[PDB]
């Protein structure tokens, strides 16, 4: 039968690309499928090929936002780290990521809400909600975390946390503190509640 | 001079009310101001006086719904009650919103953002972190919360949790365990954390 090449396309990409250089540069609502298409050196077609409209381009913008900060975690472990160095590391990324992209992360809230798919953003996080769910599951067998607790909720839970956390304070402007005082809150906070005796 | 003649309703949340039920009718682009102004029984002026466009809307449903949030789990408080029992109330209030009001929430998220306003929405819970935070005070003074944790910091971030938490069930659809698991699973998160 058929087997999918393992064509790693481009145009599609080189759209998205372009769709995230255009709508940076001047905002979603002021960019034309126009100035897209052009940037990425393509037709109108190869636009509406791969999205119906400039709302549809939203999940696939929260997608590769996703992969990139689960990609920057990774890419600060080894992977025998504890789970407190994790931790650590999950929060300062997610603060760096929110600080440098949270045009995107506004962007993201607007358009999966505007379209009623603010479900499809749980679903895009799978990956990680996994992969942190593995490591709690990890931290538990080497007595650093406390038995018991539901790891599949507790990785959710972790991440809206920080997450939260973050845009509070670069998106809500909530900075009555040093944003070190912030990261360290809520260390502590998991950490009083997750920690081992 | 001037002090302000003391508040009545008139226009203003007439059309506010109106905005609210025309949009829950076809949900934003498909309600215009026509419809909504049409529905609270005034000319298309009123609306323009109180707001520049559809999105403008945004801001104040949010305030409302905030407003009734806080005024539902003050309905159910006497003020004497011990810090785990407001809790208790604050969680099941708040699923209990989310279910019921949800495509207000959608809405608020996608309008403030459209906007680039998301920080209004920190302002508009100002009264609500506060109300906890007091609380919080009251609970370390009367050794039931541990002491030395920053009250205004875990006001906001006890709130944001509990909302999370119903807006992953309700809105994402995560529904893997009964509602009740979920709230259960909240409270003692925060016990454990806060508890004494």
């Amino acid at each position: 039968p058929f087997t999918m090449p393992k064509q790693t396309s481009g145009k599609y990409e080189k759209i998205l690309q372009a769709a995230i250089e255009v709508i940076s540069e001047k905002g979603l609502d002021k960019a034309s499928i126009s100035d897209i298409v052009k940037k990425a050196g393509t037709a109108q077609g190869t636009f509406y090929l791969y999205f119906s409209s400039k709302n549809a381009l939203i999940p696939a913008i929260a997608e590769n936002l996703l992969t990139h900060t689960l990609d920057q975690i990774k890419g600060r472990l080894h992977g025998d780290e504890d789970f407190w160095t994790v931790l650590d590391i999950l929060i300062d990324e997610t603060f760096l990521i929110t600080e440098r992209h949270k045009d995107i992360i506004v962007l993201c809230y607007s358009g999966l809400a505007i379209d009623h798919s603010m479900e499809k953003w749980e679903t895009i996080y799978q990956p990680y909600y996994s992969w942190l769910e593995k490591i709690i599951n990890k931290a538990i067998a080497n007595h650093e975390v406390t038995e018991g607790i539901n790891s599949k909720w507790t990785a959710r839970t972790i991440i809206n946390l920080v997450e939260n956390t973050a845009e509070r304070f670069y998106i809500g402007f909530e900075q009555d503190e040093n944003v070190e005082v912030y990261k360290k809150e809520i260390f502590t906070f998991l950490k009083r509640s997750l920690g081992t005796a």
